[PDB]
């Protein structure tokens, strides 16, 4: 649908069989979540943002729907303090900004 | 004009007599720069992202020309590694998300 900003625009997420929520994030290049619980191998990765950097387990491929629609690609998994959908899955889901 | 995501969706504004690029970011609630030189009295203020905490300088009522739409409000000055327009901005210049 469409989303006005005058609220955190949060959605409702389907990810490693579990719901969340999770704010659209056009200023993220990749999606991270905090608190799931992810399948299979993974790799550590260095992130940086405002006020520094933070540790992340790297997941690949995994299937995630984002308000309805599905998505495949790699979901970050660590000390975030709101869940963030990036671009690398807001693309897939034909996400774009009007004004 | 409509932006998609298959890129950061960064564009050119103008603050306090200074020409900056900018990320539209729909994840932040504040508008923040780096190093910009803002005219008279700001509050000092602690914000919070991935990996921790960084200080800033809040100045209100500053106009902004952004993408060549006008608005005022409230803009942070920090070390923040990208320029970042957040919704408090974004909401004045009709700024939606569609998908
Ligand atoms: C984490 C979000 C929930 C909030 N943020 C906005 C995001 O869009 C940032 C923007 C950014 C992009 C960068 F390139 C580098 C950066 F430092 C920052 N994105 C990001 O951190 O991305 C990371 C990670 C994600 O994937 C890749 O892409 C970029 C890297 C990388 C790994 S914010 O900046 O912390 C922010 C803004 C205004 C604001 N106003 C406030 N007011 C009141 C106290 C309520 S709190 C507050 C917080």
């Amino acid at each position: 649908p469409q989303i006005t900003l005058w609220q955190r625009p949060i959605v409702t997420i389907k990810v490693g069989g579990q719901l969340r929520e999770a704010l659209i994030d056009t200023g993220a290049d990749d999606t991270i979540f905090e608190e799931i619980n992810l399948p299979g191998r993974w790799k550590p990765k260095l992130i940086g943002g405002i006020g520094g950097f933070m540790k992340v387990r790297q997941y690949d491929q995994i299937p995630i729907e984002i308000c309805g629609h599905q998505a495949i690609g790699t979901v970050l998994v660590g000390p975030t303090p709101i869940n963030v959908i990036g671009r690398n899955m807001l693309t897939q889901i034909g996400c774009t900004l009007n004004f």
